[PDB]
C-alpha cells in the first residue's frame, strides 16, 4: 500500500483505490496503474521534475529503502496478476530489486522527489508506474 499526497491530490495504484478514490476522481489510466482522487487537505509531498535513473525506493516486504538504477518510463509488457490479466503497462520503469504485491504503493524518489509509486514485479526486478510527466499535479 502506498500513496502520494500534493496539493489537493491523491496519487495511489488504480487498483488499490478505494470507493472515496473514484468517487473523488480527477483522473485514473488502467494501462499506467494509476488514479488519482481531490483531497480537502493540503499534501506535502514534491513531484520530481526530470530523467533521473538513480533513486531510493521503499521496499514494505523487506522494511528497507534500497538504492536503485532504473530504466526511463516505457511501454512494457506485465504478465497477468491477481488485478489485471497480462498486457502491455505504459510509463513503466523497471530496477534489479525485491517486491511483492504487497509493496504497491512503495515510493520511488530521486533528489528532485518523487518519481513514481511500486506498480509490477517478479524476476528480481522491480516496476515502478513513472507520475513525473503528470505537471498538473503541481497546479490549481
Ligand atoms: C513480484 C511482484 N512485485 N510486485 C510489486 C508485484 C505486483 C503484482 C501485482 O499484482 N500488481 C498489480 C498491478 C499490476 C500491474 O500490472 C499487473 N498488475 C504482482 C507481482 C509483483
Ligand atoms: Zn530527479
Amino acid at each position: 500500500s502506498g500513496a502520494i499526497y500534493v496539493g489537493n491530490y491523491r496519487v495511489v495504484n488504480r487498483h488499490l483505490a478505494t470507493h472515496n478514490d473514484w468517487a473523488n476522481l480527477v483522473w485514473e489510466d488502467s494501462s499506467r496503474d494509476l488514479l488519482v482522487s481531490s483531497t480537502t487537505a493540503q499534501g506535502c509531498d514534491t513531484i520530481a521534475r526530470c530523467d533521473c535513473q538513480t533513486g531510493v525506493y521503499y521496499c514494505s516486504s523487506r522494511r528497507k529503502h534500497y538504492p536503485v538504477s532504473f530504466s526511463k518510463p516505457s511501454l512494457i509488457f506485465v504478465e497477468a496478476s491477481e488485478y489485471y490479466p497480462a498486457r502491455y503497462q505504459s510509463h513503466l520503469m523497471l530496477a534489479v530489486g525485491h517486491s511483492e504485491p504487497g509493496d504497491c504503493g512503495g515510493i520511488l524518489r530521486c533528489q528532485h522527489g518523487v518519481v513514481g509509486i511500486v506498480s509490477t514485479g517478479g524476476n528480481g526486478l522491480v516496476g515502478f508506474a513513472d507520475v513525473r510527466d503528470l505537471l498538473w499535479l503541481d497546479e490549481e
